[PDB]
């Protein structure tokens, strides 16, 4: 009998994460056959919290017409639990796919905690007098790097750039990604609304850069403004919430990869704010509807409750027949939040388009 | 190094054992579970999974898939079921996962034919253990029977999806095809077993009439396509664990026809249909019994050598207590 392998498990999470990002085994497709991802794609950033994964899960299974949409889960961590829960998909095609930079992959060195690295509250004198690695390199309040709180970041540009340019299912698609997290709920038309808000982009809106799914705000009663969409600026705490990019709109934003790594904010949606206004050639204008068609659930049976209770009272509003815009400038960030001064982090983030 | 590699992957699955298909959050295996053994040959491959594509009733039949080979190609095939729940465990002791030592080709194992005076003045490692041929050891011989033991006991008692599981579990490999009615036959077969046949100890899926099935004395080697044991049937083949990894024949299925007339307690009885419901590459309203022969006597097999590593023995007699 073979002697057995010592039980590295750091090294094991990176066989798992190095294999599957370059077999990309896709589930519940007949390769075979003529399927190809149309229209829209679905990928989701998935961190540790399987509660409101089954939630969003729940939604997709209730959701109508998505039998044919790719859903693709971008993990940063690797969870029994949460390959679970993805396993029971069997209903669209589903491609799972692994941040390879995760601190999970590196506890003891950057990304991770590098024992050499300055405190958080440590001040810039004694920082510089200890002589911690990244002493010269605070963020814009003087605070140092954390490695949890880099990760998402580093997470949502790199996943943005795998699902477009390494993801061989996904080659030459001229379609829209939809983007959203595992704390989301899907209406169950939000693809039928999608396929109308696209149509009425192209006959209405050709300035309009990005589609999303719906804002914060939701009304007790759809009547009136379940068909109705609206055209405003883009605004990240507005229409952070199912953001679907196309070819030409993904193309600007990885033009502005220096741009997005460089600025002092941790937060992926307030550097999206500031790319509007300073390398994007233009602010953006989102197409989003009156009634949104995508809700944040963040007890996860509490709020899923009043999700499927709102949209049981209101079934007879949704899948409208027709879409009508109904009757704007740019924004600029109020307040870089910092988190993001570690040059470090600037490398690593500008080395994903390589 | 890609083999340090997998031998990552296939600790980290066979552990985790992801359910596909399936909301655990009231699915439990019942009646029937499907355990097939694949090799690297995905043109069989596919056309199992044709054949369960189009097979009838089988949305709460748990099919695992034990590998003995990493592949993108026979990942992907799978990956495309989702009809049914299903299970993939791999086997961690293949050639796959030790190129350059056992179970794989050791650099300093004999040759195949290399006569005993040469190996022992050569000084190779096997050298004092040919098989009853004068042959040495080949690696990609002994690989099938090595898997098929394992898969036995790993699927009874370390499947966690599978504990208590008071049902029985079909056994076929990646170069079966079923018949669409294969699991409306074995329903009945059953039912047929617990009614006219309580001497039956396994089923067959085949080895006339449409609506037949013929109850022989078991051979292994007749019914070595789609085998369904029991838990009691299964108990009884662990207790000849000596036996089976001793026997110098590496065909699974001649080591257990001779585990039969050597040590097992009592022969066994198997209920087969006389049209087979499985081929190596209908849905009868009422199933009737047809041929009932005695109990008749079983030569020992003429041996085809192939086993007479003594590390293949040890290796297979461990599955059982390796934890
Ligand atoms: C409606 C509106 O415009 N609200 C603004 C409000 O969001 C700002 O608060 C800051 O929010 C960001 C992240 O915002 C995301 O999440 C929100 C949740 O509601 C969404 O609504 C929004 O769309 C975004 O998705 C936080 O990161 C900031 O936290 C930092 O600053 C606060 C100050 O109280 C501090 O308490 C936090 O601990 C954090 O401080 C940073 O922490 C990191 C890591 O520990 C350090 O590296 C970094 O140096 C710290 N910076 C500072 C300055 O201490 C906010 O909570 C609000 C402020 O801009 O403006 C509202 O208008
Ligand atoms: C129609 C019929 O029933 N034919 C039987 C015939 O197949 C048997 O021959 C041996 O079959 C086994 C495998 O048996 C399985 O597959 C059969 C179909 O091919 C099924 O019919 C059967 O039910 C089983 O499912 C083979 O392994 C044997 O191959 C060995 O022996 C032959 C002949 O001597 C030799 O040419 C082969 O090369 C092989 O020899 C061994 O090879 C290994 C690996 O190199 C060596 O380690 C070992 O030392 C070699 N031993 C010998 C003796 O050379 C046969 O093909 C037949 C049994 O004799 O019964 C017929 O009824
Ligand atoms: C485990 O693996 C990681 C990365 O492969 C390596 O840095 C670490 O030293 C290993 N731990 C050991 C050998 O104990
Ligand atoms: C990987 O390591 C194994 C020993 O564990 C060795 O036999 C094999 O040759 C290595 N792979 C390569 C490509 O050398």
């Amino acid at each position: 009998v073979p002697q057995p392998e010592a039980d590295n498990l750091t090294l094991r999470y990176r066989s798992l994460v190095y294999q599957l990002n370059f077999d990309q085994t896709l589930r519940n497709v007949d390769k075979a056959g003529t399927w190809a991802p149309r229209e829209l794609v679905l990928v989701v950033q998935v961190h540790n919290r399987p509660e409101y994964l089954r939630l969003l899960l729940d939604s997709l299974r209730k959701a109508q017409g998505i039998d044919n949409v790719l859903v693709i889960f971008s993990h940063d961590f690797w969870s029994t639990e949460i390959n679970q829960l993805i396993a029971g998909v069997n209903f669209c095609p589903v491609l799972q796919v692994f941040f390879p930079f995760s601190i999970q992959l590196y506890p003891n060195e950057f990304p991770g905690s590098d024992p050499r690295d300055c405190p958080r509250d440590l001040p810039k004198n004694a920082a510089l007098k200890l002589g911690c690695i990244n002493a010269e390199y605070p963020d814009s309040f003087g605070h140092y790097r954390e490695a949890k709180f880099s990760q998402t970041k580093h997470h949502w540009w790199w996943k943005l750039h795998f699902v477009w340019e390494r993801v061989k299912i996904l080659r030459d698609y001229a379609g829209l990604i939809l983007f959203l997290e595992e704390d989301h709920y899907l209406a169950p038309d939000f693809y039928h609304v999608f396929k109308k808000m696209w149509k009425l982009k192209q006959q209405e809106c050709p300035e309009c850069d990005v589609l999303s799914l719906g804002t914060y705000s939701a009304s007790r009663s759809f009547y009136g403004m379940a068909d109705k969409v609206d055209v405003k600026t883009w605004k990240s705490t507005e229409h952070n919430m199912g953001l679907a990019l196309t070819r030409n709109a993904y193309q600007k934003l990885i033009e502005c990869t220096d741009t997005f790594c460089t600025y002092d904010d941790y937060n992926w949606d307030w550097t999206l704010q500031y790319l509007t206004v300073s390398c994007l050639p233009k602010f953006w204008k989102v197409l989003v509807p009156q009634i949104p068609r995508i809700f944040h659930a963040g007890r996860p049976s509490t709020q899923s409750a009043q999700i499927e209770s709102l949209l049981n009272n209101n079934k007879q509003y949704m899948f409208p027949e027709t879409l009508t815009i109904s009757e704007v400038v740019a924004i600029s960030p109020p307040r870089k939040n910092g988190g993001w001064g570690d040059i470090r982090d600037h490398e690593l983030c500008k080395s994903y388009r390589r």
